[PDB]
């Protein structure tokens, strides 16, 4: 037991002093640094401490070693072995054993003159299996705050750049910066020169060193746990031997029906071998007065009319308008926005971000080639130092943006938020600029020598994407990449376009300015949004041939909304005109009506806005979508009408003397109940289909239902009047449809022959539509929202293209828990002691899937930071020993004791009121560059803490990111699979009922849980708003039932073959396109019953003739009442500027009209032909 030292010598460079050498005897250690010893490594301390030592020896040791403190102290298997290897080495007391001094020089002394010798090199002996047993039981372990290889940073070279013995020399080597003088190492599992080198015991990441520090964990060790579990396949389409398994259910009953039908044709050939009508009566009567009248009253009828439209109309002026797509899309009490007002009560709302998608077309790729070794890194065109030059410029001129408001200037700086503020509140730009801190002189300032350069901008760039939480660069470099605003960025936040590990490859660039989101407060939220606006008009107006901007706002949602909200205005005015335009020419062929095609036209806009006013009256606010889509509606229907009883009044002839109103009571009396069927199963159809969970369909449903019932009864009324009027008009001075259906087209249409095909055809086009009905989309694009001369288009084509992270995700565990205790912590706490099921390893395992559960990164949890920091090893805890007031780690220590004692003790962690005591302190921490990232940047928002009785802790969340989601199926994947994740942790914590319950919280959850249950929803939906169809015709057409049953069949036809056509156009069913069906099903009545009703009231002999008589009589009137308005109706739309009406309204609407003029015209007649009700 030989020494090699005693005492320490003068300075060698930086602080860095070499050891005084001295071979002599041990000594033991003085009572003054028992502390180092025990800390450094107590294997030294037992009795008389002799050791071949000194405590500046161990200060300097203690002091020098924080960096791999920082990196290796997650597995004390590792970090224990290292500084086994340390303190042997260093002060162990058989050092000349395994130690041989080569080198050594001259010392002076400034204080007595005496020359001693410093040692400049020596060779180190160390044994082989240490140096085995400790790379190998540590090597598994990834970098914290990255998905590294903590060894990729402790060595100074990536994974496959060093091994365990180059490892070893290049850290004991000074030539990296770091050794205070170098140490040559000596392979060695034999003494050799007597010099035998170091084997103490080495301990294993499967091991724990003592009873009460737990083993590390298989996160950091590789031999205790696996890759164990993988996600399931999805075996669907079911029964795939088959074609779809649907393709053959359908297909295979189609080919029975025809058999079983042409069988009977077949069949056929070879044997050639006071309820009844007691409420459709009083009815006819009572309008048959009612018109007579109106028609010898107009004055007074017209008056009161106008009256009571102004009297409905005036209230008008309570309109609200609600343009906030939350209010729009979101039910007021979905399970997501309860989620959501949980959390922007507790945390503050979610901030809004403005991207920046920046690329480079006019550059190619350069080559960078390490000047020391390395394989040559090739880096995208966009990181080309020019184009940084550039894209920094543009950076801190988004930076000036000022813009005045309301006599009064805001900066970004004042909106930005400022995570660690007031300490540093420059603020937070989630940019790659900020690894060089935004500094033109730190992205040029280099560190080589000429004929070479040693360090450079892509040298900080690949130091920092591999770990972007340093405090310095440690390359030599010397330049720290944590960002101005103090806090790391991390590399997939502010690159896209790279290869799932090569940010070298980066094509495109990220630039985020978070601005703060307030909770209940309109003047900062409109200063904001005030700078938004110039920050938009700035960014697309700036001049930069050399980029390709794609940006966004928050704002900019709503902002697109009022744009394209306002450019289909010329449109509904024109359509209106080309409406007017059709009723004038073919309402009857002076034998003009345009008189009556404008008051029709005007009784249609009074209804209208007879209904807008009357709901703005009861408080319901205007969607200014509905107020152009709602128009279309209500003018299709009134227009039917009005075409229904002006012709049938055109066609009756007047009997003996009979001034007006008796021919008006009877032609009112023969067409009213028809007409009214119609405008009232259309009323009941909108209504009812105003029940659905969405507040945009459910307002709107709301006012088209009320202007279609209004603009009945007003039609009925003060426009039968009016008839009067124009009828008594032209009596002083002042068909070719109808002769072709029944001369050549309902004998036609009525063969024998043709029939069967007709029927057959229809029946096979239902099979395909229901045969492909399972295939139609769930959910909307949101980037066909927006018109096409937008700029969001362009950016959510740069995301889907580019970009590689995507929306944070928040676990809020509600308030509740108790966290003050080893078990409450085990229910979260992923880590060492903590439980194997515990919410943090649970969020882990699913970002370990990320393609399953979408959750794509580690939960980055605030209690394993907290402990962390409170460890008494790292020391970055003090407190003052009178005040009990937080020391910081950067503080003279002049009596600040470290607050937890340094024993076995207080090594366990601080489970009990000490907790308490200690964590705002540690929420208070600061980013100190001795101790580290300290919390104040990262948690004290995610923590809450109620004041007084034991300050028992609050709602707090563990954010993570999910995967770059590009489509409707993406976002509800996400949403169900996080939904999941919550239920499994909700389960394992096993509450004693649900008081308190995880739920994940992220921006888009509360626009997309409407498709969590829009299946159940449509179904619902259709078949009440179905069976009210049915039951309003089979009430109001007398009690037939035959003939109403063979309607609603008809009417469900339609729907399934609407449902074939919106799977065929790439229409999706999104709460809008099930608005829509419920409303086909209930404008189809308005052809399927002028038909059936023709048919049923009728006296001929046979079933044919009945219906040929039905088809001529009726069909004239409805192939050019209903079909040729709502055709000029939709062709006028068919120009659409939002995308979402060019795509929605109008395809479902021609697709409506072409298939129930069809079904109505001509498979109701065939069907009833074959299968109607006798009479
Ligand atoms: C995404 O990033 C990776 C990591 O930088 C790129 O891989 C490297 O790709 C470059 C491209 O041409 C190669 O040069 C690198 O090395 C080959 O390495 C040997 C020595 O190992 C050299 O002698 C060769 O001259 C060549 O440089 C290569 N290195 C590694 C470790 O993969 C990758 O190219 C990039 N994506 C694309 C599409 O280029
Ligand atoms: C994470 O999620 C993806 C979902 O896309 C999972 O699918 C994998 O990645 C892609 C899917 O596009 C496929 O890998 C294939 O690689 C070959 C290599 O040239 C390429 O020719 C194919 O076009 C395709 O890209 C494949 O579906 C699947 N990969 C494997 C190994 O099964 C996958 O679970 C994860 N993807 C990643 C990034 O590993
Ligand atoms: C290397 O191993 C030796 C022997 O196992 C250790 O010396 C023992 O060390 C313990 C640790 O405190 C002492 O309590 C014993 O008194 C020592 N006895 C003997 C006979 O060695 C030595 O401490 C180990 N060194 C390291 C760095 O682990
Ligand atoms: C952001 O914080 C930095 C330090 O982290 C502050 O100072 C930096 O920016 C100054 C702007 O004038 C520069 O002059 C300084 O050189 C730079 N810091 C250093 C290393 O000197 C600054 O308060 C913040 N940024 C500002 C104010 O622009
Ligand atoms: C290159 C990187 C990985 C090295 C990181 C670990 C650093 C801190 C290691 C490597 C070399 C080590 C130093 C080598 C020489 C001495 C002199 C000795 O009398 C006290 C310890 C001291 C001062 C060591 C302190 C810890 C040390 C500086
Ligand atoms: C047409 C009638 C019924 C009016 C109602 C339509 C409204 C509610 C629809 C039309 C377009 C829809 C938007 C489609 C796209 C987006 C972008 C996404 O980032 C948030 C949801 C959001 C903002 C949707 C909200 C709901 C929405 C605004
Ligand atoms: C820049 C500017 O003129 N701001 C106006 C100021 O002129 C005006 O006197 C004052 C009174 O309302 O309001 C603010
Ligand atoms: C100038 C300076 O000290 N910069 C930092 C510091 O944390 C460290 O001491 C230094 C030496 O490696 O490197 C880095
Ligand atoms: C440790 O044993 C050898 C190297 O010492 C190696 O083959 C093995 O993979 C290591 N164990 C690991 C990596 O878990
Ligand atoms: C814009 O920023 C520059 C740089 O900080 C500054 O000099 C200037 O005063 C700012 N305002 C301008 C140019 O209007
Ligand atoms: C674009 O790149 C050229 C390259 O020389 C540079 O001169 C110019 O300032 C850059 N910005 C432009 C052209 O707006
Ligand atoms: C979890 O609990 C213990 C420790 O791992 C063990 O008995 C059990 O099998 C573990 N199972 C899982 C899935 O972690
Ligand atoms: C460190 O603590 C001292 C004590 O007053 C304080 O002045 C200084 O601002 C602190 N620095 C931090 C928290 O970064
Ligand atoms: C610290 O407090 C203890 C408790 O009384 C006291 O004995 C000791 O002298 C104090 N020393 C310093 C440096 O604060
Ligand atoms: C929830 O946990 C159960 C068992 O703990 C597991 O079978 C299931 O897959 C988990 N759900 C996920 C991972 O979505």
């Amino acid at each position: 037991q030989s020494c090699v030292w005693y005492g320490e010598c003068g300075i060698a460079y930086g602080d860095k002093r070499y050891n005084c050498e001295y071979s002599g005897p041990p000594k033991p250690l003085p009572k003054d640094g028992y502390d180092l010893v025990q800390e450094l490594c107590p294997g030294f301390f037992f009795g008389n401490v002799s050791l071949c030592c000194d405590v500046r020896q161990l200060q300097t040791l203690k002091d020098n070693l924080q960096l791999p403190l920082q990196f290796l102290s997650r597995c004390p298997s590792c970090f224990y072995n290292l500084l086994n290897l340390f303190c042997e080495l260093t002060c162990s007391p058989r050092q000349s054993q395994f130690l041989n001094v080569t080198a050594t020089e001259d010392y002076v002394d400034p204080v007595t003159n005496q020359t001693k010798t410093n040692v400049k090199e020596l060779q180190y002996y160390v044994g082989q299996s240490f140096a085995n047993a400790m790379y190998n039981a540590c090597r598994d372990v990834e970098a914290p705050s990255s998905n590294d290889k903590a060894l990729g940073l402790l060595c100074g070279k990536d994974a496959d750049a060093c091994n365990a013995t180059n490892w070893i020399e290049y850290m004991f080597n000074k030539d990296n910066g770091q050794a205070p003088f170098t140490i040559t190492p000596v392979f060695s599992d034999f003494p050799v020169h007597g010099m035998e080198p170091m084997n103490n015991a080495t301990k294993g990441c499967d091991e724990s060193v003592d009873e009460v520090t737990a083993p590390c964990s298989c996160q950091d060790c590789s031999i205790v746990c696996g890759p164990k579990p993988q996600p399931p396949p999805p075996p669907a389409p079911w029964t795939i031997l088959g074609l779809d398994a649907m393709y053959v259910i359908m297909w295979i009953t189609y080919m029975a029906f025809l058999l079983v039908f042409f069988g009977a044709f077949f069949a056929v050939w070879c044997y050639r071998k006071p309820v009844s009508a007691a409420f459709e009566g009083c009815l006819r009567r009572l309008f048959t007065r009612w018109g007579s009248f109106c028609v010898r009253n107009p004055g007074c009828v017209i008056f009161f009319s106008l009256v009571f439209i102004t009297a409905c109309s005036s209230g008008l002026v309570f309109v609200r308008v609600t343009t906030n797509p939350v209010d729009l899309w979101s039910a007021p009490s979905s399970q997501a926005r309860l989620e959501k007002e949980y959390f922007d009560q507790h945390f503050g709302p979610f901030f809004r971000t403005e991207q920046l998608i920046i690329r480079a077309p006019l550059t190619d790729k350069h080559i960078y080639q390490p000047y020391p070794s390395g394989a040559d890194v090739p880096f995208g065109p966009p990181l080309d130092i020019q184009i940084l030059h550039q894209v920094l410029d543009l950076q801190i001129a988004i930076e000036n943006i000022t813009a005045s408001y309301d006599n009064e200037t805001v900066t970004l700086q004042d909106i930005c938020l400022a995570p660690l503020s007031p300490y540093n509140t420059n603020c937070t730009i989630l940019s790659v600029l900020n690894y060089f801190q935004n500094s033109h002189s730190v992205l040029d300032h280099k560190k080589g020598d000429d004929f070479f350069v040693y360090a450079d901008y892509h040298t900080h760039f690949l130091y920092c994407v591999r770990a972007p939480a340093s405090l310095n660069d440690t390359s030599l470099l010397h330049d720290p990449c944590l960002g101005t605003f103090g806090g790391p960025v991390f590399p997939w936040l502010v690159l896209g376009g790279y290869d799932d590990q090569n940010y070298n490859n980066a094509t495109a660039l990220v630039i985020t300015f978070p601005v703060n989101n307030y909770y209940n407060d309109t003047e900062k939220l409109q200063r904001a949004q005030a700078w938004e606006k110039e920050f938009i008009n700035f960014v697309k107006n700036y001049k930069n041939p050399n980029l390709t901007i794609s940006f966004t706002a928050e704002r900019s949602i709503e902002d697109e909304l009022n744009r394209e909200s306002d450019s289909d205005v010329f449109t509904v005015v024109i359509s209106y005109a080309i409406m007017f335009l059709y009723i004038s020419l073919a309402l009857g062929h002076v034998d003009s009506k345009v008189s009556l095609g404008i008051a029709g036209i005007l009784i249609v806009l009074s209804s209208v806005a007879c209904s807008l006013g009357v709901f703005s009256y009861i408080g319901l606010p205007l969607t200014l979508i509905v107020i152009e889509v709602i128009p279309f509606l209500v003018l299709a229907v009134g227009v039917d009408n009005i075409f229904i009883l002006v012709q049938a009044y055109q066609r009756d002839e007047r009997l003996q003397g009979e001034t007006l109103d008796q021919q008006l009571g009877r032609v009112l009396g023969e067409v009213a109940p028809s007409m009214f069927l119609s405008s009232f199963s259309e009323t009941v159809a909108f209504f009812l289909g105003a029940l659905s969970v969405m507040p945009a369909v459910h307002t709107f449903s709301l006012f088209a239902g009320l202007a279609v019932f209004i603009d009945f009864l007003l039609q009925i009324t003060c426009f039968v009047s009016l008839l009067g009027l124009d009828i008594k008009r032209q009596e002083k001075n002042r068909s070719c449809l109808f002769r072709f259906f029944k001369n050549s087209y309902s004998p036609l249409l009525l063969k024998d022959w043709m029939r069967p095909i007709v029927i057959a055809i229809f029946v096979g086009v239902l099979s395909f539509s229901i045969a492909v009905l399972n295939k139609v989309d769930i959910g909307l694009d949101q980037s066909l929202s927006m018109p096409d001369d937008s700029y969001m288009v362009d950016y959510f084509k740069s995301i889907s293209q580019y970009l590689h992270a995507g929306p944070p995700v928040y676990f809020v565990l509600e308030e509740g828990h108790d966290y003050t205790s080893s078990k409450g912590q085990n229910m979260v706490c992923g880590g060492m002691g903590c439980n194997n099921d515990s919410l943090v390893q649970q969020i882990f395992n699913a970002a370990q899937l990320d393609n399953y559960t979408r959750i794509g990164f580690a939960p980055s949890s605030w209690i394993d930071d907290y402990f962390d920091w409170v460890k008494p090893q790292s020391s970055c805890c003090r407190v003052d020993n009178i005040t009990d007031q937080f020391c910081n780690a950067s503080v003279v220590d002049p009596a600040c004791v470290r607050c937890r004692p340094l024993t076995p003790e207080g090594k366990q962690r601080p489970q009990g009121g000490d907790f308490m005591r200690f964590l705002p302190m540690f929420l208070s921490d600061n980013p100190n560059p001795k101790c580290g990232k300290g919390g104040h940047a990262a948690y004290s928002s995610a923590v809450n803490i109620l004041l007084g009785h034991g300050t028992r802790v609050g709602a707090t969340y563990f954010m993570t990111y999910h995967t770059v989601l590009q489509t409707s199926a993406d976002f509800i994947d996400a949403l169900k699979k996080a939904r999941l994740i919550a239920s499994n942790v909700t389960e394992t914590m096993g509450i004693n009922g649900s008081a308190y319950r995880v739920f994940p919280y992220s921006v888009f959850y509360v626009f997309y849980e409407q498709y969590l249950t829009i299946i159940d929803d449509t179904i619902f939906n259709l078949g009440v708003s179905l069976g009210a169809i049915f039951l309003v015709t089979m009430v109001l057409l007398g009690c037939e039932l035959w003939s109403a049953v063979i309607m609603c069949a008809t009417i469900a036809m339609v729907l399934v073959n609407m449902f074939g056509v919106m799977w065929l156009w790439g229409i999706s069913l999104n709460a809008v396109s099930l608005v829509n069906l419920v409303m086909s099903c209930g404008i189809s009545v308005e052809f399927c019953s002028h038909i059936t009703r023709a048919f049923t009231v009728s006296m001929k002999g046979s079933r044919v003739e009945r219906a040929e008589e039905a088809l001529a009589h009726m069909g004239s009137s409805v192939f050019s009442g209903i079909t040729l308005t709502k055709f000029g109706g939709i062709v006028v739309l068919a120009f659409a500027k939002s995308q979402i009406f060019q795509i929605f309204y109008f395809r479902m609407y021609l697709a409506m009209v072409l298939l129930g003029a069809t079904h109505g015209l001509i498979f109701l007649p065939v069907l009833l032909s074959y299968i109607g009700p006798s009479v």
